[PDB]
């Protein structure tokens, strides 16, 4: 996938017994060269990096001091947690999407840092501050948090985002820009269809002429009293309609299950999908009943039945 490449190492032949700093809270995958790279929730955007994509270290953080323009935007926020970064790689550059916002509240924005490399020893390491994306206020019917880039098979890009409110949305993005046009039109794309609307964390990827949707249910953000579960649905067309294994419509609560936990890891949620070769990885985070409801990072092997249906395994 060219916009996140996993070089030729095979994701089903490795072990992901992962160790060392797990804590982890709506996560992304990089890799460059040797090095891997987590991005996730937390202060300035977190990140860690890992030679081999299973001993995990943490590893500083995107913005030390929050941009000004934030304020514009969200004005009661008073902490300087981001949320739900999104990772993509175009044109040599990395492109870090992230969410600016106030927990249960749709006065949000999406902005957008980008960087030549993600290796800090690099001397043109820099995250820039390149603006909002794309905002919600109390008025609008969205939440735009939860970004997500996907290239279609064509090479448009496109962004989907959103929580609760409206549900899902998705929108083009300009290539050079890798902002949406000024007067681009904004899809709903999937819904519970109930209210609250608990649905977020959209993640899309393209396998074989489909393209799959991929996001979390119910509630985040509680411990072991967290909901949080994975579900899916695909389209041959990246405008949708979204369906589930059932024919069910995205917009009408369909989505397929693809895991909601067990009595060990609770309320696994907001994942991503990446592929090396014909190989997939699923990459969540779970909260540890085993350890005071922690939210930890998970990576999974991805498999595909003989229907095109992915489906994790033991
Ligand atoms: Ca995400």
């Amino acid at each position: 996938v060219h916009f996140h490449p996993f070089g030729n190492v095979n994701f089903y032949e490795m072990d992901w017994s992962l160790k060392g700093d797990l804590w982890a809270h709506d996560p992304v995958i990089a890799k460059e060269g040797s090095r891997w790279y987590v991005f996730h929730t937390g202060s300035g955007i977190q990140i860690k990096t890992s030679e081999d994509g299973v001993h995990w270290e943490n590893m500083g953080w995107v913005f030390p001091s929050l941009p000004d323009w934030y304020k514009q935007y969200v004005p009661e926020k008073d902490e300087d947690h981001l949320w739900a970064p999104d990772i993509c790689f175009y044109n040599g550059i990395y492109y870090l999407y992230y969410s600016v916002s106030t927990f249960g509240k749709n006065t949000s924005v999406i902005g957008l840092a980008t960087n030549q490399t993600l290796d800090p020893r690099d001397p043109d390491y820099e995250w820039k501050d390149m603006g909002p994306v794309i905002h919600s206020t109390a008025s609008d019917n969205y939440n735009a948090i939860d970004p997500n880039v996907v290239f279609d098979q064509e090479g448009q890009p496109w962004l989907s985002f959103g929580s609760f409110w409206s549900g899902i949305q998705l929108i083009q993005l300009d290539t050079e820009t890798m902002k949406p046009a000024a007067q681009a039109e904004l899809l709903t794309i999937a819904s519970r269809g109930e209210e609250p609307n608990a649905i977020e964390a959209p993640f899309i990827v393209c396998r074989n002429g489909y393209y799959y949707l991929f996001v979390s249910f119910d509630f985040c953000c509680r411990g072991i009293e967290s909901t949080y579960k994975i579900a899916v649905g695909r389209s041959k067309d990246i405008t949708g309609p979204y369906v589930d294994k059932n024919g069910v419509s995205m917009m009408q609560g369909g989505g397929t299950i693809l895991d909601e936990g067990n009595d060990r890891w609770i309320g696994p949620g907001h994942c991503a999908v990446y592929f090396s070769g014909v190989s997939a990885i699923l990459v969540n985070h779970a909260y540890d009943a085993l350890k005071n409801g922690e939210p930890t990072l998970q990576i999974r092997p991805l498999y595909w039945d003989d229907e095109g249906w992915p489906y994790l395994s033991v």
